[PDB]
């Protein structure tokens, strides 16, 4: 899984950034069973004032988490994962849930490469 | 809905950036009926010369708009929305349509969190 | 097709960046037959230490390639494309395959705008 994580610059110290990546990665490993190192967390920082809720410019306190996932998981499991992510990030990032957005997109594992290797192959 | 909006740095002033977010958000609210504040617009700026059309490096005058949407809308409505977005951004950004690209991706609303809350839940 | 390409800053010179965009774009044109200029490559640079494999912070030597594609291609063709991309980038970027991740997402061409024009239209 890859998690693009969109955040403002000077908002997450280079530490709660570790706390958050570990939050995401540990929820994922523990709900899905995917081995730790298969879980990538990629932070996309942008200057504050680059997010707009309703066409209103916001401060720097928004976290969007966009997970790119393989198919096969269930509404239920993915619901547990999104909630667990909102929460652990809430703490790790010492930010409140209402600032966290979480979107999962799914993809056939045939079209996902990790470590240069395919997850599922035509074979 | 979340709209990642990819643009070069020093191209959109911190103003036409408001004009564009409002463009996107108002087209969306008015074609789909989603309440204003549920519409997030997230700007991803990169230095100019970071986009390549055909493996040719371009200036800073490209806008890519990547919408992350829930399912259920129609080809028709989404076509109207993409066109309306190309246009209003064309003006707001005082940029021409040929520079704007618009891609919608869809996702079950069960796997979309806004304001820490799920849109549709297992329930 | 659009290829978001996520990379650390001061890792790809403004040259192997051309080499990589051309790598991606030429694999795509030659496996799929899409005309050169329809192939966008968009580089998203972030400071090093912004990627986490397993909740472990990595250097600046990770390339994630996220392709946004129209539907209709096959597991087979897309597998060839992901592999060809991992490889040509491996060389162009003088980086090893284990650092490259490749994820394709698919979208009805009705909801993809290139150059302000729709790929397929309701019509
Ligand atoms: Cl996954
Ligand atoms: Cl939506
Ligand atoms: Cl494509």
């Amino acid at each position: 899984p890859v998690y693009m994580v969109y955040v403002s610059q000077d908002r997450l110290t280079p530490s709660a950034k570790h706390a958050v990546a570990k939050a995401i990665t540990d929820a994922h490993r523990g709900l899905t069973g995917t081995q730790h190192f298969l879980a990538q967390v990629n932070f996309q920082e942008q200057p504050a004032g680059n997010v707009f809720l309703g066409g209103v410019q916001q401060g720097g306190d928004t976290i969007f988490v966009h997970g790119l996932h393989r198919e096969g998981r269930s509404a239920d499991l993915k619901g547990q994962l999104a909630q667990r992510i909102v929460d652990d990030v809430s703490v790790a990032a010492e930010i409140d849930r209402k600032h966290i957005w979480v979107y999962f997109g799914e993809m056939p594992a045939q079209q996902m490469v990790e470590y240069g290797r395919f997850l599922m192959e035509p074979g």
